[PDB]
């Protein structure tokens, strides 16, 4: 066939019930996180060519940078509660891989101040129960498929992209078979 298990895609044997449609995990530690995101706008592309009637997911991971790793997640909670991933995930990761000026808790909340989001505003998320929960799905989501690698995304709990075995000597039409095989995965 065209798409194939083990090839375009594997298939989790051990599928995840209730999962988002679209799961895509991340890293601001994680360099082919930061081309996904910069160079190839991976989600973008990815959300262009989703069927009317799906939503997209994005998690943070702890696994990478320790520390900072978790904090980073926190900071994304934080993101997602006051919906301002688009102001910060640019920032953040070019604070964390470009000009390495982000070494801290307090570091990646300067990233959100400069971005306009208030003192009074990140801290009072920063701390509330709300992130606390928001953190917590995303440190299960990633525990439902054992995830020890990003850049990932999974389509409705079952399957897992598999970009290796994609072409990589033009980055557009790299972008584009994994798009497609999104779709294709989507409508199986």
């Amino acid at each position: 066939a065209q798409y194939e298990d083990g090839k375009q895609y594997t298939t989790l044997e051990k599928p995840v019930a209730g999962a988002p449609q679209v799961l895509e995990f991340f890293s601001f530690f994680c360099p082919h996180c930061y081309q996904f995101e910069e160079v190839l706008h991976i989600s973008d592309n990815v959300k262009k060519k989703l069927p009317e009637g799906v939503k997209m997911t994005k998690y943070h991971v702890n696994f990478m940078g320790g520390d900072l790793g978790k904090d980073l997640t926190q900071a994304w909670a934080v993101a997602m509660a006051l919906g301002v991933e688009d102001k910060v995930t640019v920032p953040l990761f070019e604070g964390v891989q470009k000009t390495q000026t982000i070494r801290s808790a307090s570091d990646i909340r300067d990233v959100f101040i400069n971005a306009g989001i208030k003192g009074e505003e990140y801290d009072a998320a920063w701390n509330s129960f709300v992130v606390k929960s928001l953190v917590a799905q995303q440190e299960k989501a990633a525990a439902d498929v054992q995830l020890r690698g990003v850049p990932a995304m999974f389509v409705n709990g079952k399957y897992q992209l598999n970009p290796q075995g994609m072409d990589t000597s033009n980055m557009d039409v790299f972008v584009q078979q994994y798009a497609d095989t999104v779709k294709y995965l989507s409508e199986k």
